[PDB]
């Protein structure tokens, strides 16, 4: 039960510079193969529910922390303990008590099916005011995409997360009213178009 709290954007040519001007630092950059799973009628994204396998890692389910009061894309408590990610994946999924300790094994059973998998090359950068994040990430088929993020640990300092994400991209920059795709839908976009469209589709 860590909580995202996060606004997504598209770099530009200025964005890292002025991290650095605003006293932000390169923390760390990482390469990252994901791997996204849901069923055949993409039943977790209309839930706003986003399961994935990091490989060499481990799993993670991102479950939404204000589903219909936030807007939506901006908060998600980040599950990475297996018997936790499988209790809620049969609540989203209405599947009974599997009796199920581990994602693998409830993954035919529940009609999960790989969706996407591409690397990820990110660049991490913090600012030490208590700390924001902002992930520079540029997917294996060029799309170039950024986060601002703060993590919490109680959804009572959910809007306070809220007005310094806002506050810091507007510093770097971001229209109020940019928004930016996840990775995963850019990837359904351009190589599963036909789960990109049913998506656009069924969310109206």
């Amino acid at each position: 039960g860590l909580i995202e709290v996060e606004r997504k954007f598209l770099p530009g040519p200025g964005t890292e510079e002025r991290l650095q001007e605003l006293g932000g630092t390169l923390e760390y950059r990482v390469t990252f193969r994901d791997t996204y799973y849901d069923t055949p009628e993409l039943s977790l994204m209309q839930a706003d529910h986003w399961l994935r396998r990091r490989e060499d890692s481990g799993w993670e389910l991102k479950c939404p922390g204000a589903a219909g009061v936030l807007g939506p894309h901006t908060e998600y408590k980040e599950l990475t303990a297996e018997p936790t990610i499988v209790a809620q994946l049969c609540k989203v999924l209405r599947a009974d008590g599997l009796g199920a300790g581990d994602v693998a094994a409830v993954l035919g059973p529940l009609g999960l099916q790989e969706v996407a998998s591409f690397v990820t090359k990110r660049s991490a950068w913090k600012l030490v005011l208590p700390q924001l994040r902002v992930d520079l990430d540029t997917a294996d088929f060029g799309y170039a995409v950024g986060e601002v993020e703060a993590l919490v640990h109680e959804e009572a300092e959910v809007p306070t997360a809220l007005e310094k994400i806002h506050r810091l991209s507007s510093m770097l920059g971001v229209p109020a009213q940019e928004t930016a795709p996840a990775k995963l839908i850019v990837y359904l976009q351009r190589f599963r178009p036909q789960d990109y469209q049913r998506l656009l589709e069924v969310n109206s």
